[PDB]
């Protein structure tokens, strides 16, 4: 029945003490009883309690005595308005679900986001390594590997050894090390041997901005993996029946086709769902061609649907990486 | 000719009552007529009538006595404004055709948007099935069809009996049944009769949120399918006419290109439109080159137009669950 | 040196009259003279001029006169701040360029944007004669076309002349006609003969709304078709010749190679840029694979640039459309 | 413990005197001291400091001194509050990491963003020397070559030599001349001496504003292209190597398949990953097809991450040049 003058910097907000006593935990409520007039500034000449913080937003947040809900402004960032609920004693859960992804999320996207002549004379032997192995495979060195090769990369792993003479030395205490340090355990006495070689790139890849936002992308975003998968399973497993069946009624066996499997359909499936089309299995009867025209499309669009998810998190995250870059 | 003073919530709004009376069914015609002191909250004194509501929106209400239309903010989210006509006597109708679209819409969006142990047990059965279907049909157990195969898929439809004796004893009353429960059916004595097989995961595909929003958007935006299949086959009838002809003019009959038929050039522009590119069907001539090189671009373009319309519903419903997942 | 005080509303902005005479065309200015007591609301015991408009834009018009510059809100649409820029004298053409494009834009997007049974017994004939033609070329109706085909296109053209003497005989004055009613003076006595039998489908592709948003798309849009014609050209050329010159050096003439001109190189270059890749023609040498993975890339870049601006066109458009059909 | 009221143009703001002192350097700060009744526009009856300036944005300015931060407001552009900072005494570089990439963003993409009758004299003989160039080439006047051909470019030579005596005989000063009028220096008397002859569009390719706008794109953003690079060499590394030992475990050297190396096979994950898939290579193992179907999408993921980076920035630049365009 009685007014009160929420005096927020200047721009005075009148309000019903029965209104701020609907949420009773929060500081607001405290001004409704009839002691507030010893705790806070109450000028007691024109009655206003002086509150001295943003008053446009205030506004929002005496929004939730008011009707009910709680939502956040559009004018202003995350950051300030959780600063401004944190002052005033709201919770930042009771936030309704529209007003939520887009409030969360600066705060979701933080995510904790001279011997440096050595590290190019580390570089050069990683880079030469990968090199090669890569040509131990060639059939040019394999007349049976020329001798050339191995001496180079025996060169690298009597590098790479006296640089982990280094690492178990001097370190104070006891991932990259186990399994990506391996191929030195390796050369001094093939899959599994030898993969493991390219595998120190990952080392120095930490080093560069845009694959340390790679990466958190990566593991920030793990749901809409397991969603497309999922989308790319069922795809694949109902228009690899569709096509077989379809090229099934177009005329003793299947011997007119290639379809003459619905496990060998998933390859057929998956090179068209994403628009690839090799072009070694496609439909060859008029019902295998409406099956083939439905499948790029659908594949197209359950390819297209959670890939911007997954996109929008790493142009947020490269943005604030960026501006962490440009800014002192 | 007069002035009165709408308080809505410390910060007064001025106005002439002849703009008030500009729509007489709402609230605030009300304050105009000469009996309004015996209703409202009427200070005798700052001849003031209080409103108590939030004074950030209410100035966009009074602009539409003002001016005769009425927009929406891009400061508040849908709901905050839409409790805010609610209120005020106003119609959510009357919105500009241009405030709307994003004024609707989280309204459009809210869309109705220990036995857990046996449906591990009954996932468990539907996979197997899945795959047994998929391995009756490969040319490996067709020396014909192997007996272990059809002895596991009769451990399968014994154990799906047994779950339908349940399903229709202990339930109250009298989609996922009749056409879905098939094969139980099939199994006690092949294109219809077995599709059905695989249709037992959309049984189980409602429990995971990510198909959840995917078929709501699959009909939500039931629109953007006709104007994309329109677009599709605009496209495809119009270019396989224009290679048709292209190719022929390229130098008794068509015996030296593959496009012999109108109808037949229907599955190369279908296969160019969406990129895909299989390399059954190629234009050899240049007039059938510059022909191919606009279907390309054509389809690239007609098929990007409508995709974005239905990806946005996908990211905003998928927003919307995940905030609702992710709250108590 | 003087101030005087503007109250827009309730929320009364104060000035000096040096700041309010910096335009003197526009309304304000004539608020400084010392004659505007005789014209405008001064009320003589305040000395504020009453203006009873949107509080919340005018601190962005007078934020013209304070500075030199006119910006535009991001809280309001644009027809608001365009009715208050109206209002106010100031002209829509002091925009700064940053503020512009997202100020025009719904100006830019309104862009003009019982016979009902006979209509059907049109459209029947229409798809039947398109079929008719679609199946002309078929080499299974031509043994020498079979005679139930010209009789069945017989029908429509006697139906479709029955049409067309109701179009000239009751219309009232004197584009679909000419070019497009032509099979009609074809029938009574084959590329430009009957190319137009398929253009009867335009004329009736406009009682639909997704294709009129098309076609308002297509021409709002004309100069990033140039754009995109222009880069796929320019890069066509150049990839051509890097390509053609790359394949030389990798080992008396080029025999060994598809791209044996720079002319054929053209095929290549826009079935990669393109991202189709038939099959045709690949590079066969390691300097030809280094310049088509070039190409890929930047076919990828130069498609992907100048399609977002003609895409988010079909997106306002069609959000535009789809706003005027759902509300009254 | 003292408060003071700035009032921003009409819309007072009170604080204490020990918040405005948090930053001594700035304008604010020196309204704190017991001097400022001396220098700025001090009413004394209400003891307000008047100060003239968009009271809608110095509610943020002033939310610096009294949470600690400095945040940019979303309800208008940066060219305002930069503005607003710069009078204000706050310095531009102080703003929050989350609210600087939409602040910088109009000032990142300003970027300096009757003789025209021989123009045309020009560019035709520029067209039509590249016209003969890739002529030259084609198997059809190469019976070697033709005399017209070397007639018609030294009518063009001959025209661009007398191009090249006024470039030099009337130019004030001593890019697009050495390395671009090369052809000129080189008909007088392969592969480096007639590449340049396409070279000279990108001379009159500066009049035109989509290709002014893309050459300002393609280097206001040349990070992420070192970083779509190093994305698609990761790739190729990675695949071309799981490809390769894939195809080997499905069964005395690997004369059953394609990737026969570990080098081929960068070709292999190049023409897939882009989505290109000519059909030269492909898996044909169980195994490789697995590698394959995830290779197809790491690659749409790595190439869709930055490229909508790389696109965003063309969007801004060339709606600003339009924006520029269609304004006096
Ligand atoms: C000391 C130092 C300084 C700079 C950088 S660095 O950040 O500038 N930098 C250089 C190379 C890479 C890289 O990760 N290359 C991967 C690759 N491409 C093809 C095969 O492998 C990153 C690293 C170390
Ligand atoms: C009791 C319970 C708990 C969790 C889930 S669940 O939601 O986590 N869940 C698991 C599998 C699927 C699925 O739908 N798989 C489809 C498929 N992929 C390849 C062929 O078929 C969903 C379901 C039930
Ligand atoms: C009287 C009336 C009512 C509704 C419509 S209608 O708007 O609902 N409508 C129907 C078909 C089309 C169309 O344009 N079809 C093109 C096509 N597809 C394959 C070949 O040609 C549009 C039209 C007329
Ligand atoms: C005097 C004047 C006026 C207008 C223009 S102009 O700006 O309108 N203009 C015209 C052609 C191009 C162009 O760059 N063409 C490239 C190309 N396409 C295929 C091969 O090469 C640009 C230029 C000069
Ligand atoms: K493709
Ligand atoms: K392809
Ligand atoms: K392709
Ligand atoms: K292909």
């Amino acid at each position: 029945s009685e007014r009160i003058v929420i005096n927020v910097g200047g721009t005075r907000h009148q309000t019903y003490r029965s209104t701020l006593r609907t949420l009773p935990g929060t500081r607001l409520a405290w001004l409704a009883e009839p002691d507030a007039h010893s705790h806070f500034d109450y000028d007691p000449r024109a009655d206003e309690f002086f509150f001295d913080r943003h008053p446009g937003v205030f506004a929002h947040i005496l929004n939730y005595y008011r009707t009910g809900k709680l939502h956040c402004p559009a004018d202003v960032c995350g950051p300030l308005y959780e600063e401004e609920l944190a002052f005033w004693g709201i919770d930042e859960t009771d936030v309704e679900p529209c007003c939520w992804m887009t409030y969360r999320q600066h705060r979701d996207a933080e995510e904790a986001l001279y011997a440096r002549y050595v590290a190019f004379a580390s570089l050069f032997f990683i880079l030469v390594s990968i090199t090669t192995f890569c040509l131990e495979t060639h059939e040019r060195f394999n007349p049976e590997t020329e001798a050339f090769l191995t001496y180079i990369e025996g060169v690298c792993v009597v590098w790479f050894t006296f640089e982990f003479l280094m690492r178990v030395i001097f370190c104070p205490n006891k991932i990259i090390d186990f399994v990506a340090i391996l191929p030195f355990y390796l050369e001094v006495g093939l899959r599994v041997v030898r993969f493991v070689r390219i595998l120190r790139i990952f080392k120095l890849t930490r080093h560069f901005v845009g694959l340390r936002v790679l990466g958190h992308t990566l593991r920030a975003s793990t749901n809409e993996f397991l969603l497309l998968i999922i989308f790319l399973a069922l795809g694949v497993l109902i228009f690899a029946t569709m096509i077989y069946y379809a090229e099934r009624i177009g005329a003793s066996a299947s011997e007119h086709t290639h379809f003459k499997n619905i496990p060998i359909g998933f390859w057929w499936a998956v090179v068209t769902m994403t628009t690839l089309g090799y072009g070694d299995m496609y439909p060859q009867t008029w019902s295998g061609m409406l099956v083939g025209a439905l499948c790029a499309l659908a594949g197209v669009l359950t390819i297209a649907m959670p890939v911007p998810v997954i996109v929008n998190n790493f142009g947020m995250y490269y943005s604030l990486a960026m501006a962490k870059q440009k800014l002192p």
